C-alpha cells in the first residue's frame, strides 16, 4: 500500500535586535533570519519504512515554516502589533487568523531519491539542517498609552523544515495551519527599544 511519511524539524536559534530611542508614531524595524544549524523533531506523522538502506527509491517534498505572532505583550501588560514589513519570497498564508503569521516556502518536491535516510525521525531526534531561506522584516506598531522607557520583548516563534518523503510521485502534504501554530516556539527575537514618548 501507498505511504507517507511526515516530518517537522524545529530550529532553536535565540537572536536579538535593537530598535534603538522611537517616539509613539514610529514604526520600527526587526529582521527575522534563517539561520542554518541544529533541528529537533517537535512532530510527525508516518505509516511507512522507518528508513531507507541506499537501494530503493522514495520520493521527497520539503516545506520552511515560519510561524510568527502578530501581537506580543510587553512584561508591563501592554500589546505590541506586529506588521510584515518584507517578506521576500515566502507565501503568507492562511491570513484571515488573527493571532499568527504563516510563512511556507515549498523548495523540493517529487525528488526521486535512493539514498540511505531515517524517514520518520521521532521527536526529540536531531538533525543539521544546512538550508538558508530568505529573511522577514517586521514593524511594530505601538499603543499610545505605551509607558515610556526601556523595552525588552521576547517574540518566541516557530521555524522548521517540514519533510515528507512519500512511496510515490506527486505526492503532496502540509502540517495543518492549527498543528503549526501549536508547535513548540523555539525560536526567540529579543526586540530592544526605549520608548521616548510623543
Ligand atoms: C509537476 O508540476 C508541478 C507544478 C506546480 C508545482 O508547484 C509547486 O508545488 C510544491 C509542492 O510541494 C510547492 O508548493 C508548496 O509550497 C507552497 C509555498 O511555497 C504552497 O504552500 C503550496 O500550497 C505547497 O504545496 C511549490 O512551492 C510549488 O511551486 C509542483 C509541480
Amino acid at each position: 500500500m501507498a505511504w507517507n511519511n511526515i516530518v517537522f524539524y524545529s530550529l532553536g536559534d535565540v537572536n536579538s535586535y535593537q530598535g534603538g530611542n522611537v517616539v509613539i508614531t514610529q514604526r520600527p524595524q526587526f529582521i527575522t533570519s534563517w539561520r542554518p544549524g541544529i533541528a529537533t523533531v517537535t512532530w510527525n506523522q508516518c505509516n511507512g519504512p522507518e528508513f531507507a538502506d541506499g537501494s530503493w527509491a522514495y520520493y521527497r517534498e520539503y516545506i520552511a515554516w515560519v510561524v510568527f505572532p502578530k501581537k506580543v505583550m510587553t512584561k508591563n501588560g501592554y500589546p505590541l502589533f506586529i506588521e510584515v514589513h518584507n517578506k521576500g519570497s515566502w507565501s503568507e498564508e492562511n491570513t484571515g487568523d488573527n493571532d499568527s503569521y504563516f510563512f511556507l516556502k515549498g523548495y523540493k518536491w517529487d525528488q526521486r531519491a535512493f539514498d540511505t535516510a531515517n524517514l520518520c525521525q521521532k521527536p526529540g531526534e536531531t538533525t543539521r539542517l544546512t538550508e538558508k531561506f530568505d529573511d522577514i522584516i517586521f514593524k511594530v506598531a505601538l499603543p499610545a498609552d505605551l509607558p515610556l522607557g526601556d523595552y525588552s520583548v521576547t517574540i518566541p516563534y516557530t521555524s522548521g523544515i517540514q519533510r515528507h518523503f512519500a512511496s510515490y510521485l506527486g505526492a503532496r502534504f502540509k502540517i495543518p495551519y492549527n498543528v503549526a501554530k501549536t508547535l513548540p516556539r523555539e525560536n526567540e527575537m529579543l526586540f530592544l527599544f526605549k520608548n521616548i514618548g510623543g
